[PDB]
DNA sequence: GAGTAAGCAGTCCGCG
DNA sequence: GCGGACTGCTTAC
């Protein structure tokens, strides 16, 4: 087989690598790397590297990594650039894997592990590590095992050996419901004193050393814990071992809020997966701890247990250590399910960098496009200092507030790099610039025709049509690779409503499920089959099918991040190829795009309704335009249709068949006048939304700009089976807002869109009776914790305190000197519930880490002071109040002359 | 060390 | 009691 990198470290003159051999063995080496770097040479100096522009280049071959860091420092001190990969591991990578790199998952040891740590006087911080760790649940890939490490003699107990039998067991039988699937793969090694257990963990950690080291908090909890916990224990060369050369760095992040510490250990790619989680998952959640985002992800109970943490081991031993074992299964159920190890991997050595280096799109693309320019003999730029400038983003139109019964939504197929590869924008395809004229004059196509020669963006700018440029050649590989997944995504999404269809009528047998690609759109013959199933095989095909469709989401999603990732990169400081020009060439471009095409789309449809002047684009944002499509309609008359589906149809038809085309012709001429390289300008329909026909509903709503609702039936071809809201911007889609106010407020919304005035008055009457019965935590708001030291005054409110630090500062005095109640985390999330006049903590909010319940000693005090008035009027009256008024429309009855009579 | 646009809640402060 | 300037947080794209 092909060769593949583990791991790369530059330490001193030396690589460290680890690698997969051509026998699929893993290797490490040593390899005294000797780098290059280039100096502009004279044109009579015969080379073969030329820089971007086509200077032509000397290389300087060093004799180690050193020498060549040196000759940058002197470089800087004449003044003359120093071209090159100065990153010397990417270097190195690229010359010792100079082919696309084919990898082989099941070689790659993948470890997810969890410890646990009792402790009496509050949280075990990692950086003392004053306490025993007793018990370690480290699952290995290669192997496909748990390895248990328990700790039967402790300080705090010492405890019976943990029983398997039980904890296979149902909860309702007083066992742990321990997963079936998993039992036959746990390996317990249980140990009678602390020492033993790391001395055999680090052994163990020798013979399975990780590549990838992954796990909930490991790399703020677990890791540091561990390697501070056997440095106090055994000193600082041994926790070394963690490390498979043996170095470590206790590292500091440098940003915006607070100062930690971590652990950097040499020749290991550690990918925290709660760092995964938000990086790709593109949900904000109100919490972060793994019993929220197992549920949420997997919709599997809270893990239940009796009193604190910190008395669990001593109380029951059987159900901590289920639990540790279980929280590290539940990393992998969440893995199986999204795909994020996978993910990281495939775009780890497409880049050919260190895995770890996936979390920075400018690390990314700054290899690929070092790899790219190489491969042509090329030499990358140095990179320079710059001062952050602010620069212009999107247009968005000024929507009129107000119901919209009909809409039809348009957008453009994955606009910045559609706009980057149009114009050929890269740093070496500049040809010049020319003079501008105001936006608007583009817009409307008065301005002089910028040039007959060169592909250009209404900023000013000028490229060459003749040649590709490395930033658009290497962002269209990925944009295809993006697009192919999104086929499977969508396909699956189909897939999806077809089968829900079929569960209206599921038949009477038993039955399997249906051996199929859920990444295609179903066969006639399947679609017959499918008519016949039983409710359990359409139930489980469902699942393969929605879990098809997240595998695509993940795929598709996070190349299109990554893409998008480098038009903004254009515009980060730090970035190789920054270029206020190119980044700014993106953003006027698209801004012209935008209004440009509204112009055409309001002068085709008053063509097509023989009318002049009306207003058929209601809505604009970036790359998208909402078209009010109510006069399409009055046009056929409402009378002509039969159900809700056939003017569904009716209007998908229209967009694909009328709208689209006059859409491209539109950007085609638009090309035309820019002189662009390429025609990229697609702009498919999205949504299509409307009351159910014979309905009171208002269709959608607009509030303002990002700020809409609108009852969905067809989205980017997907017919959906039930009606689906697309809520944007809205109370429903903050994390701020809470759950039972979400749900609320989203329920009104549908009865809005759907049902009509007196439908939304009914609910809203009943919310309003029933609302303090609500479980507090579901009523509570969420806010992130930022900057809490600056606004504490001996404990009490400073000058411009946010409401929430204030509620955590009511927080911090109402549990002084409470030894074990959880201290609140900066920078980390918190509910919040306003407190009513003369309660007992002084102040009117108060909040506590979210995910968690309140301390049972002031929770009593809590749920008696709560204010549901204010709690109400704040959450959900309010934003209501907003929706309700923007559509025309009464939530509460209004008094009228009618008042007068009994009815 | 991807980007900008833009909405809403809240504090401070003015207002016979 | 509510506006406007200000920060903080959060979303749409
Ligand atoms: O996180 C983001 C989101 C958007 N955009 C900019 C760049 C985006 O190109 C642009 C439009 O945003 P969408 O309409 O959501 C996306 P796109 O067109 O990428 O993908 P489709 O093919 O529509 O799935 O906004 C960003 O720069 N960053
Ligand atoms: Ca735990
Ligand atoms: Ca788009
Ligand atoms: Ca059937
Ligand atoms: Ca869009």
């Amino acid at each position: 087989m092909k060769e593949f990198y583990l791991t790369v470290e530059q330490i001193g003159d030396s690589i460290f690598e680890r690698y997969i051999d051509s026998n699929g063995r893993e290797r490490t080496r040593e390899v005294e790397y000797k780098p290059s770097l280039f100096a502009h040479c004279p044109e009579s100096q015969a080379t073969k590297y030329f820089d971007i522009y086509g200077k032509p280049c000397t290389r300087k071959l060093f004799a180690n990594m050193r020498d060549a860091s040196q000759w940058i420092k002197r470089m800087e001190d004449i003044g003359l650039e120093a071209l090159g990969m100065d990153d010397f591991k990417l270097a190195y990578l690229s010359d010792t894997y100079n082919y696309e790199i084919k990898y082989d998952h099941t070689k790659i040891r993948v470890a997810n592990f969890d410890i646990e740590v009792t402790s009496p006087d509050g949280f075990p911080e990692p950086s003392q590590a004053k306490h025993p760790i007793d018990a370690i649940t480290h699952y290995d890939s290669i192997d496909d095992r748990f390895y248990v490490f328990d700790l039967l003699n402790s300080p705090y107990g010492n405890v019976e050996e943990w029983s398997i039998e039980i904890a296979a067991k149902l909860q309702e039988q007083g066992g742990d419901e321990v997963p079936s699937e998993i039992i036959d793969k746990i390996i317990y090694m249980p140990f009678d004193n602390e020492k033993e257990l790391l001395m055999e963990y680090l052994n163990f950690w020798q013979q399975k050393t990780p590549v990838i080291l992954t796990g909930w908090n490991v790399e703020s909890f677990a890791i540091p814990y561990v390697y501070n916990r056997i440095k106090n224990i055994f000193g600082e060369s041994t926790a070394k071992r963690l490390s498979p050369h043996r170095k470590t760095r206790v590292k500091v992040i440098e940003n915006m809020y607070g100062s930690r510490e971590i652990i950097t250990l040499f020749g290991i790619s550690v990918l925290d997966y709660i760092d995964l989680y938000k990086k790709f998952s593109f949900t904000n959640q109100p919490s972060y701890s793994l019993d929220y985002i197992s549920e949420f992800e997997l919709n599997v109970g809270k893990l239940k247990y009796d009193g604190p943490i910190s008395k669990l081991r001593e109380s029951n031993h059987q159900r901590y250590i289920s639990y540790n074992i279980i929280a590290v299964y539940r990393v992998l159920q969440i893995d199986a399910k999204r795909q994020f190890i996978n993910l990281s991997l495939d775009m780890g050595y497409y880049a050919k960098i260190q895995i770890q280096s996936v979390f920075s799109p400018i690390k990314t693309w700054d290899a690929i496009i070092f790899n790219s320019l190489k491969e042509q003999n090329k030499v990358i730029p140095q990179g320079r200092s710059h001062p952050v400038q602010p620069y212009p983003g999107a247009f968005v139109k000024e929507p009129i507030p107000n119901r919209y019964k009909y809409v039809m939504s348009f957008d453009l197929t994955s606009a910045y790099p559609s706009i980057i590869r149009q114009v050929n924008i890269s740093p070496e395809t500049i040809a010049g610039t020319f003079k501008v004229a105001p936006l608007h004059d583009y817009i409307n196509a008065v301005a002089e025709r910028p040039s007959d020669v060169y592909s250009c963006s209404p900023n000013g700018m000028m490229y060459y049509k003749d040649r590709d440029g490395v930033v658009p050649t290497e962002i269209t590989k990925v944009f295809n690779q993006r697009k192919e997944h999104k086929g499977y995504m969508l396909a699956a999404q189909r897939n999806g409503e077809i089968i829900k269809e079929a569960l209206h009528n599921p038949n009477l047998s038993v039955d399997e499920p249906l051996d199929v690609d859920y990444r295609f759109d179903f066969s006639d013959e399947i679609k017959e089959k499918i008519k016949k199933l039983s409710a359990k095989s359409l139930n489980e095909m469902l699942f393969r099918a929605q879990r098809t469709e997240v595998a695509g989401m993940t795929a598709q999603i996070n190349r299109k991040a990554l893409i998008n990732g480098l038009a903004g990169a254009l515009g980060n400081v730090w970035f190789r190829y920054y270029d206020l020009r190119n980044a700014t060439a993106i953003t006027t471009f698209g801004q012209m795009a935008l209004q440009w095409i509204e112009r055409k789309v309001n002068e085709y449809l008053n063509e097509v309704c023989g009318t002049e002047g009306e207003a058929f684009v209601l809505y604009g944002d970036t790359d998208s335009i909402y078209v009010s499509a109510d006069k399409i309609i009055d046009k056929v008359g409402e009378s002509k249709f039969r159900d809700t589906n056939h003017w569904v149809d009716f209007l998908d038809k229209f967009a694909r068949e009328r709208m689209e085309p006059a859409i491209d012709r539109g950007f085609r001429e638009m090309c035309e006048y820019m002189n662009n390289k390429q025609h990229l300008m697609f702009m498919d329909r999205e949504a299509i939304a409307g009351p159910p026909l014979g309905s009171k509903g208002i269709g959608g709503f607009w509030t303002g700009k990002k700020r809409y609702a609108l009852n969905v039936w067809d989205m980017e071809g997907t017919r959906y089976a039930e009606p689906k809201l697309k809520i944007m911007g809205l109370e429903t889609q903050k994390s701020s807002t809470p759950k039972a106010v979400q749900k609320a407020l989203k329920e009104c919304i549908r009865r809005m869109l759907q049902e009509g005035e007196e439908s939304l008055q009914e609910y809203f009457k009943e919310f309003e009776k029933e609302f303090r019965q609500l479980n507090y935590i579901s009523i509570a708001s969420v806010s992130s914790a930022n900057n809490i030291a600056k606004y504490d005054v001996g404990g009490f409110p400073g000058p411009k305190c946010p409401f929430h630090i204030r509620g955590i500062l009511t927080y911090n005095r109402a549990i002084k000197g409470n030894i074990d109640a959880p201290q609140v985390v900066e920078g980390e999330k918190v509910y919040v519930l306003p407190l009513r006049e003369g309660n007992p903590f002084g102040d009117k909010c108060i909040a506590w880490p979210s995910g968690t319940e309140i301390t049972d000693l002031i929770k009593d005090d809590v749920l008696h002071w709560m204010d549901y008035t204010v709690l109400l009027e704040k959450t959900f009256i309010k934003p209501l109040e907003g929706f309700t008024s923007a559509a025309k429309l009464d939530y509460e009855k209004k008094a009228s002359l009618f008042d007068m009579f009994d009815f």
